[PDB]
């Protein structure tokens, strides 16, 4: 179809409720683990468990992102490189989400729950065991609403990478304008929620504060998972699929 | 009790702003090694006004001294690197890092690994810029990099409850500077949450150049004056 100006994007003609409505049917199908409950539960066998399940939740993060409004404006390129720098914490927060009616317990999959003593047993693993586990708690002890979620996760993938389009180009600076604007959008879209949901005018600001302020965590569990996968490459538990890398990197 | 609590809006701007450090100059050729004393070297001079600074943010001094420790080892890159940036938003492509030292991008090529870190904080500064970034505004969200980057790390509930309700009082600063700057209701809440998101990234560009100084074989001098200064001595 016709590719529209920046002006022009779906995302600035919808209302807050349009907006919701949109972020929840993007939404990715819940996903099983296929795996053998018989198998020798090891550091190579549950890094493998957990490559199977994130790489068919990348192919489903691909089609969401799509769906995201605003996304399908940016070039192909921006769109690739939003995702390359997203795609970890993507899954982190889903995985919390997913996580926060299960204390203790990282809900991976509706048939793959794990607590902290199994992330023993992948070296380096426990440590971001822990903080994904404190993220769910915060999420719970907030009383995080799915709504809510979907909002942030598309913060999560339009932030994460607009600061690393480095205005090199007149492209970029069309590109990180429309990304400020969409995500002007789902701010709104927050505190319409939020007063929806009764809050008078001080707690909707302090809310949105916190919830943005755990963004800043997810980003920081996501830099030490991606140093913790790098390590898992060198012992051959996790691939390094390093052809798709060369691809990205030019 | 705690003092910040207890402290209104107003209050609350007059005191991080009262708590802002001194400007230093460099003082310490020209290679990467060079380059890196250098940087070093400012990083441990600020770093000894860094931790004057953080006792006087209002609800620091109420955490025991191993609270205090952790969150600044989690925030003190972040710290300096929001500094850098605020310094070097009326200089486009450029950081400065002292009046003294006002470095190109370029110029980050000397250490390998550095001028992805140096884009990075020049794509911040240049988002300062662009919304026009108050220096009420500049305080505050210092303040809240340093309450924020360490809690989810952590009687432990009590402190990470006052945390928590300290970090609501710069929330409620930073609406109020910008309902007296003349923002609609609307503006405030977008303005809020653009400058939030920017602490992503600067948590983002931390992580990184930790991973960068260990790769450069890079404790301060005065890392026992630091400790000392806190009573974690
Ligand atoms: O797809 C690629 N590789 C194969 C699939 C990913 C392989 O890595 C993973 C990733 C996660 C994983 O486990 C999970 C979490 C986790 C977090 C922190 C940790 O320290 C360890 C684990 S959290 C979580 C949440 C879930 O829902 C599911 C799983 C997990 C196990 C392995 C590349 C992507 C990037 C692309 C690029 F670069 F082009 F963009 C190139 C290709
Ligand atoms: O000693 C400790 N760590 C090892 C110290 C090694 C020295 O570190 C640096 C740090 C920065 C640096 O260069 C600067 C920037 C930069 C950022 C990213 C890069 O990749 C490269 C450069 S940005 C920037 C901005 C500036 O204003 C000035 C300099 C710089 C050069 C060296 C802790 C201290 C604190 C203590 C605590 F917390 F308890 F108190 C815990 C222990």
């Amino acid at each position: 179809a016709i590719k529209r100006s920046k002006k022009n994007s779906l995302a600035l003609s919808l209302t807050a409720d349009q907006m919701v409505s949109a972020l929840l049917d993007a939404e990715p199908p819940i996903l099983y683990s296929e795996y053998d409950p018989t198998r020798p539960f090891s550091e190579a066998s549950m890094m493998g468990l957990l490559t199977n399940l994130a790489d068919r939740e990348l192919v489903h993060m691909i089609n969401w992102a799509k769906r995201v409004p605003g996304f399908v404006d940016l070039t192909s390129h921006d769109q690739v490189h939003l995702l390359e720098c997203a795609w970890l914490e993507i899954l982190m927060i889903g995985l919390v989400w997913r996580s926060m009616e299960h204390p203790g317990k990282l809900l991976f999959a509706p048939n793959l729950l794990l607590d902290r003593n199994q992330g023993k047993c992948v070296e380096g693993m426990v440590e971001i065991f822990d903080m994904l586990l404190a993220t769910s708690s915060r999420f719970r002890m907030m009383n995080l609403q799915g709504e809510e979620f979907v909002c942030l996760k598309s913060i999560i993938l339009l932030n994460s990478g607009v600061y690393t389009f480095l205005s090199s180009t007149l492209k970029s600076l069309e590109e990180k304008d429309h990304i400020h604007r969409v995500l002007d959008k789902i701010t709104d879209t927050l505190i319409h929620l939020m007063a929806k949901a009764g809050l008078t005018l001080q707690q909707q600001h302090q809310r949105l504060a916190q919830l943005l302020l755990i963004l800043s965590h997810i980003r920081h569990m996501s830099n030490k998972g991606m140093e913790h996968l790098y390590s898992m490459k060198c012992k051959n538990v996790v691939p390094s699929y390093d052809l798709l890398l060369e691809m990205l990197d030019a």
